[PDB]
C-alpha cells in the first residue's frame, strides 16, 4: 500500500502488528475475559471509543515510510508518542526534488498575480537555491553547511512508527480543516490505511471519536 | 514473532503474543539517514553491531512486541513503572479475583540463615494468604462492592497484563531488571523476556549484550 | 498547603513552576492586560491548544493505599519517587474504610463489621511480616504478605496538562471513590495556584462529573 | 541568563523548579547537609538512578536556526512551543555561517565567497516570500521559499533527567557544530542552577566530549 501525496510525496505502509481484535483481547482481560463473537467483539470496540477507553488501541501498531516536504515534516514530527528515523542532510546528498504548488492550491484566494506566476517564483527559488547547494558542495562545503540554503520546501523521507491511539490523535489534528492543506492530505492516506487494517476501530472512531472534520465528508 | 511461552515462580508466566518487525526492521530504519537501504547480511548485520556500539538507539523502536504476562502485584508494580510501554490488566474493581498466590519456595530463602526453617516460613505464607482471601470472598459474597473486599488481599496475588513495548525499551527494561540488584522474582521474569527477545531478533540481542547490556545476569 | 485524605492519607504541594501567565507566554510566542490574557487562556482551553500548559509544572508529596497508587501510577506522563518496601521497613499504618463508605449498599454483613475484618486481616498480616523480619526472612520477600490498603508514600512531578488529563479520569464517579477523593485535593491545589487556567478547564474541557459539583 | 549563540541566536532561562536539593528530597521520599546530599547525587549519578532528577525543571527560550530546531525537536521527552511561520509574517533573520566556519576544510573557493553565496540565495528567497506575501498569497504558502537557516524561536521546558540525555547527545563532537554551541549555553545555565547534578553528572554519566574541555 503506497499512497502518492502532493506532486512527488507518499505514504507507503511498512509493517503492522495486530488488528481491531488485539484491542479487543487487551480489553477483555480487565474482566479477566478473552475474545467472544464478532458482534460481542465488535460492540467492544464502540464501547471503548464512545467512553474514552483508549489504551486497549495502543496494542495496534503501524510502521509508515512518508516521502513529504520539511515543512509538512516539522509539523508531523511534534507528535510525541511515535518513532522516527529520517534522511540525513548532514550524511547524505540531497535530491534536487520540492514541492511545487499547482495552480489549484491558490484557488479561494485573491492574488495580485496570476497562480502560475506564483508556481513559477517558487520554482526559480527552488531551482536558484539547489544550484548554489550543489556548487558549495563541489567547492569542498561540508554538506551539513550547504544545505542551508535549501528552501523548506525540500522533499524528506522518513520512516514512522506509532501505536493506532497516537495515531487516531494524529488524525484529530491533521485530518481537520485547520491544519495546513498540505499535511491534511498525509493525514487522508494515513486515515486510508488505518481504515484499510481496522475497520471496526476506524468506524467507531469516526463515530464516537474523531474531532476533526473532514474524514466525515471525505470517503476512505 | 507469533508464539512462545515460559512459565515464571510458581504460577506465573511469559507468553509472547505479537510482534511486529526483526533485526532488519532496525537496519532499514538507520539506512534512511544515509538514504540508503537493506544491503547483504553481512554488511547489515555490521550495522546492527555498530548502532549498538555508539548508543544510536532509535531504529529499534520499529521492532515491537506485545506479551501476555501473569505475575504478582508486588512484581507488577516494579514491573509498570517503565513509562514507555503500554499495558491492560485485569481489574481488581471489575471483577473476582481467583485464588492464587505466588508462594515462594524454601530455596527461595538460601544463603539465609533464619530462625525459622524455610518450611516454616513457606507455610506461614500460605496460611496468612488463606485467610485473608477467605475474607475476602466472605465480604464479597455479603455484597461488599469488589473494589472495596479486594483492598484486604496481599501483594503476592496473581494479576495479568498485556505489555507492548519497542526493542529500544525493552532493552531499557533488561539492563534495570536482568540485574542482580533488582528484585530476584522480576529478575526471573527479565530472564524470560530475554529469551524470547533473542529468539525474535538474534541479531540485535547478541550485539545487545556485547556491547550495551548494563547488568550482570544475562 | 496540605489537605488530608481517607484516614491517614494526605497531599501537599512541595513546588510549582510558573502560574497562568506561564502558558500565556508560551503560547505567545507562535505569533497583555489581564483581560486579553485571560481570554487566551480561555481561547486555548476553549480550541484544545494543550500545549501551552506544559509549561507550568507541580510536585506533589501524596501519601495514599498501595491500591490508589497503582491506578495513579498508571498515568505514564509524569515522574516518580516512592518509598520502597523492599530497602526499608514498612510501617503500620494501613486504609480502614469508614461505615459510611459502603453506605448505599444493602450487605449482609453490617458496614461496622466490614471495618472490622479488614481491621483484623491488616492486623495478622502485619504481625506475620513483623514476624518474617525478625526471623531473618529479607524484607522484600516478608512484604508481600501485606495487603493493598497498606499506605505508601511518594513524590509526583506533572505538568499542568498531564494533570488534567488526570483530573479528568479521577476526578468522576466512574474512577474509583478512594482517588476520587485525591483527585479532589489536586485539584483545589491547582485551583489555588492556576485560577484562570483551572476556571477554563472546568468551562470547556474538563470531561468529568464531581468538580462540577463539589 | 542569555547567551548569545552563532549570529543571531540565544538561549534564555524563562524559569525553573527547584535545584539539587529537590533531586535529594525525592530520592528520598521526605519532605540541609552539603556533605551527605552532594555524596547521595554522586551515589544517584554513578549508579544510574536517574528517577530523581525529573524532579529538577527548566523553562529556556530559544532563538535558532529551524536545520538547528528540528535536530533540537528530536527530543520527545520535553515540551515545545514555536513561533509559526502559518501566523506569523516571517522577519529577514537567518543564519549565515562566518568564514571562519570553514576554516579546516579545503574549498575550492575563499570562504568569504561562501558567505557571499550563502547571503545571495537568502536574499533573493525572502524577497520572493515578501512578493508573494504583498500578492495575497497565504503566509503558510509564501513561506515554502524560505531557507533552512531562517531563525525561528520556541520555549523549550525539559527536566534536569532529559537535559543530561540532551547534552550526552548534542554536546559532542558528533553533533553538528552549530547546535553544539547550543548546547555549551545550556550546559552553563544547567550547571549554575545545579552545580551539584551538573559534577556528578561529568563525572560519572556524560558520554559527549566537549564538556569535559571548555569549562562551564
Ligand atoms: O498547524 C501547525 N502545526 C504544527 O505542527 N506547528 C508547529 C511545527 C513547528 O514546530 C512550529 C512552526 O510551524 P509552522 O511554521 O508550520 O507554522 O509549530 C504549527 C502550526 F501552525
Ligand atoms: O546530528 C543529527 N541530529 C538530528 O537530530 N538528526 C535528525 C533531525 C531530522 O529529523 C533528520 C534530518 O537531520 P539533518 O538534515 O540535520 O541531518 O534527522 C540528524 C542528524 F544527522
Ligand atoms: O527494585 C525496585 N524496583 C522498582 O520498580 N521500585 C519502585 C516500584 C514501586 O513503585 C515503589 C516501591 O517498590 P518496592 O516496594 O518493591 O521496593 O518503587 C522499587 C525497587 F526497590
Ligand atoms: O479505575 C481503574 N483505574 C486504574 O488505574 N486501573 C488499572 C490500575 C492497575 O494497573 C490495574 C488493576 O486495577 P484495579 O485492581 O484497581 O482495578 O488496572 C483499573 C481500574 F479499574
Amino acid at each position: 500500500m503506497k499512497i502518492d501525496i502532493l506532486d512527488k510525496g507518499f505514504v507507503e505502509l511498512v509493517d503492522v502488528m495486530g488488528n481491531d481484535l488485539s484491542a479487543v483481547r487487551a480489553a477483555r482481560v480487565s474482566f479477566d475475559m478473552g475474545l467472544k463473537d464478532e458482534e460481542r467483539d465488535r460492540h467492544l470496540i464502540e464501547y471503548l471509543m464512545k467512553h474514552g477507553h483508549e489504551t486497549p488501541f495502543e496494542h495496534i501498531v503501524f510502521t509508515f515510510h512518508v516521502k513529504a516536504p520539511i515543512f509538512v515534516a516539522r509539523q508531523w514530527f511534534r507528535h510525541r508518542i511515535a518513532s522516527y528515523n529520517e534522511l540525513s542532510g548532514r550524511y547524505s546528498k540531497l535530491s534536487y526534488e520540492f514541492y511545487i504548488p499547482s495552480p489549484e492550491r491558490l484557488e479561494g484566494y485573491k492574488t495580485t498575480i496570476p497562480p502560475e506566476r506564483v508556481t513559477e517564483k517558487i520554482s526559480e527559488i527552488v531551482d536558484k537555491a539547489y544550484r548554489t547547494y550543489l556548487e558549495l558542495i563541489e567547492s569542498g562545503v561540508p554538506r551539513e553547511v550547504a544545505r542551508i540554503v535549501l528552501p523548506l520546501n525540500l522533499y524528506t523521507r522518513f520512516f514512522w512508527t506509532v501505536n493506532a491511539r497516537s495515531l487516531m490523535n494524529f488524525l484529530n489534528l491533521r485530518a481537520d480543516s485547520h491544519a495546513q492543506w498540505e499535511i491534511q492530505q498525509y493525514a487522508l492516506a494515513i486515515a486510508r490505511i488505518f481504515k484499510e487494517k481496522c475497520p471496526w476501530t476506524f468506524e467507531a472512531f469516526l463515530k464516537y471519536a474523531y474531532k476533526g472534520d473532514i474524514l466525515k465528508e471525505v470517503q476512505v
